[PDB]
């Protein structure tokens, strides 16, 4: 049976082929199609049954299985600054990512609590991937979250006004009937599987 | 002051950074607000007034100003096959893109001639990065665009029937009012310098 997926763009791009090459390895010639996107948009795809499986950013609100699945934390990132205090006076631009999920006030609310200022709108993209490149790049520094991050060319954590880092969790929606259906349990179980780390 | 563009997903990611790097090492502090997507969606963009240029591949029919950018040429990519008459037999997935230009098409026309059956639609994604990513992974093989290609990771040219590399065409689209803003200029300018490199 062929699993239907809408996956997180960031999820779709970094954590999931991890997923699909196991699912994949021990289920050979089994069919995925797959949609990306904004959390926004994969809730209304799922909701409207277009798929099986969700896995969407934030805290959706879901009447139907909702499983817990991770968390991860923001890092500012720069090819020059090292210091993340250096950004309150910092001339190089900011790239930020702007949808209509929550991401994008949530930064402006931690700088707004740490800097006692607005930061300085420059460039804004509409993807996160494109933030991280233009990142990489040195264009300027963006604030990422972990799950796109690697062994690449300075990380930063942001932490709230009592140390604590910041903060996005991961998780996985569907109605029930979907979990009902075989691939979609095999699908969950190379998750919960593989998660054993 | 501020560029409102709408590109290509690819495009966006593999390409403009260069020119975005520039565009601001030469004008600091210019605004630039960036929408990104499949060609379709940003042409749309486009039709509309929401953005000022738009980058698009394929063959856009349009009634204003039309430069050609470049060309660039699919490959087969795969970690495992090395020689792509295999892909005919390997059984290894598909990992396919397809959206609602005609890149799926396209490459589903040279299937049937070159190989005279059918491709198993196995893996269907809706952005190549995620098929890009998937065959770096080994999942499968991919056919990739070379703009998402460096010396990365096993890759074999498309050739049609008279064995001339397949190609896509990437243009930069825009109205005339567009075209006379000092920022629009720059950015053209920038771009028109780029392609020279
Ligand atoms: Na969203
Ligand atoms: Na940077
Ligand atoms: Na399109
Ligand atoms: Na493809």
């Amino acid at each position: 049976g062929t699993l239907k997926l809408a996956v997180a763009s960031i999820i779709g791009q970094h954590w999931l082929p991890k997923v699909l090459k196991t699912y994949v390895e021990r289920y050979p010639n089994a069919k995925v199609s797959l949609i990306t996107g904004w959390s926004s948009e994969m809730l209304k795809s799922l909701y409207e049954d277009q798929v099986h499986i969700g896995i969407i950013r934030g805290n959706p609100e879901w009447k139907g299985r909702k499983d817990y699945l991770m968390t991860d934390h923001l890092y500012l990132v720069d090819t020059e600054i090292s210091c993340i205090d250096d950004i309150a006076h910092t001339d190089r631009p900011f790239i930020q990512f702007k949808s209509d999920s929550t991401y994008f006030q949530e930064i402006q609310h931690w700088w707004h609590q740490k800097f006692k200022t607005s930061p300085k709108q420059t460039i804004l993209v509409d993807q996160i991937e494109t933030c991280k490149q233009m990142a990489l790049h040195g264009i300027g520094y963006a604030i990422l979250p972990s799950v796109t991050l690697e062994e690449e060319d300075n990380k930063m954590p942001l932490l709230d006004t009592k140390d604590h880092p910041i903060g996005r969790d991961t998780w996985l929606l569907g109605y029930e009937p979907a979990f009902e259906l075989k691939q979609v349990q095999a699908f969950v179980s190379v998750i919960k599987d593989m998660l054993k780390q």
